[PDB]
């Protein structure tokens, strides 16, 4: 069920935002692989009746980073490399 | 003097790869800020006397976040999100 993908990656990005946001970072992007990017624009193009591109998720910015494959990588961009555990990985495929 | 800060660049890039290297991770990817990009795309067509665009620094592939600004953040794309410690950010610009 492509409504029961989109629920599963909504529920995924908000649990990282949450883990990180409980260490004291702050979220602001979520990097996509060329793959998993694919994945939740078929999804968001099916499941809004819309075109795209999608640039946004739950609340924070989609950014690509072609060599994530199928995960995505939740990050707190202003202290990624500075303080260790600013970022978050998921796996959007299947 | 340009070529100083071309070697700057090029010394911050090794010391933060070997810093991950030793660390056990595998630095495969650098991350760079519009402003960050510009000022080393700058200085590469000024001291290679070649137009560009420009891919690859120290041996890893370059790829854009505009968001870092005039930083630069050297990763392990592999395990970044896994393992804390996958990402060592520079400052690039002056
Ligand atoms: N910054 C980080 Au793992």
């Amino acid at each position: 069920s492509t409504r029961g993908d989109l629920i599963r990656i909504l529920g995924e990005i908000e649990e990282k935002m949450n883990e990180l946001k409980m260490d004291g970072f702050n979220p602001d992007i979520i990097l996509f692989g060329r793959e998993a990017y694919n994945f939740l624009s078929n999804l968001l193009k099916k499941e809004m009746e819309e075109e795209g591109p999608f640039t946004h998720v739950s609340n924070i910015k989609i950014e690509i980073l072609e060599e994530l494959g199928g995960d995505a990588v939740v990050i707190d961009s202003k202290v990624l490399g500075l303080v260790p555990g600013a970022a978050k990985r998921i796996k959007i495929i299947k």
